[PDB]
C-alpha cells in the first residue's frame, strides 16, 4: 500500500476512557489499570470494555494512522461514529458505528455481524488503519508482513464524524497487560 502520505498524529481522549485505563502523558499510549484511576464518571466514559476514543474527528478526507499490539492476547481497532453508545453491553457492528478488526484466543476477526474470519500468517506487532471518508472504505495493514492487506471494510454507510477507536482488553489471563501506542510518522 502507498497510504502512508496520509498520515495524521493521533492523540487519546482521557475523558472518554473506561476510568481503569492508564493513558500517558503525551497521550500516544493506554493500557489497563490494576484498578479504578480515580477519574470521575461522565456521560462519554465508556462503561463495560476497556475502550477509547482518539480525540480526532474526522467527516472528509484520507486519513491513516498505525498502532502497535506488541505482545498483546486481545484488543479492538478501527473507527466508529462520534455518536455510538458509550454504557451497558453492545456488539462491534457496522449497525452499531463501528468498523473494526481484532484478535481474540489467537484468532484474528473483522467486526462484521456476524463476525468475518481473518486469514494472517505473520501475527501482526503494528496495525495500518485508512479511512477514505469520501469513498466509504476502512482498510487495515500488517505494517510487519510488509504492509500486506489484511480486511477491507467497503460500502461503509459512517452516518456521522468517525473517530479513532480503541480496546487495550481485559487482563484475566495476567499476559494482556501490554499497552496499545500510536507508531511516530
Ligand atoms: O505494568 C506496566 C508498568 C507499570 C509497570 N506495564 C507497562 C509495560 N508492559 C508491557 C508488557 C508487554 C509488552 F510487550 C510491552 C509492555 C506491561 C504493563
Amino acid at each position: 500500500h502507498h497510504h502512508h502520505h496520509h498520515m495524521v498524529h493521533i492523540t487519546l481522549d482521557r475523558n472518554t476512557a473506561n476510568s481503569w485505563l492508564i493513558i500517558s502523558k503525551d497521550r500516544r499510549q493506554v493500557r489497563m489499570g490494576d484498578t479504578h484511576q480515580n477519574v470521575s464518571d461522565n456521560k462519554e466514559r465508556f462503561s463495560n470494555y476497556p475502550m477509547v476514543l482518539g480525540a480526532q474527528r474526522f467527516s472528509s478526507g484520507k486519513m491513516y494512522w498505525e498502532v502497535d499490539v506488541t505482545q498483546k492476547e486481545a484488543w479492538d481497532l478501527g473507527v466508529c461514529r462520534d455518536s455510538v453508545q458509550r454504557k451497558g453491553q453492545f456488539s462491534l457492528s457496522p449497525e452499531n458505528g463501528f468498523w473494526t478488526i481484532w484478535l481474540w484466543q489467537d484468532s484474528y476477526e473483522a467486526g462484521t455481524s456476524p463476525q468475518t474470519t481473518l486469514h494472517i500468517q505473520v501475527p501482526p506487532c503494528q496495525i495500518g488503519i485508512f479511512v477514505d471518508y469520501e469513498a466509504g472504505v476502512v482498510s487495515f495493514y500488517n505494517i510487519t508482513d510488509h504492509g500486506s492487506l489484511i480486511y477491507t471494510f467497503s460500502e461503509c454507510v459512517f452516518a456521522g464524524p468517525l473517530r479513532p477507536f480503541f480496546n487495550v482488553g481485559f487482563n484475566y489471563s495476567g499476559g494482556n497487560a501490554a499497552p496499545l501506542k500510536l507508531c511516530p510518522l
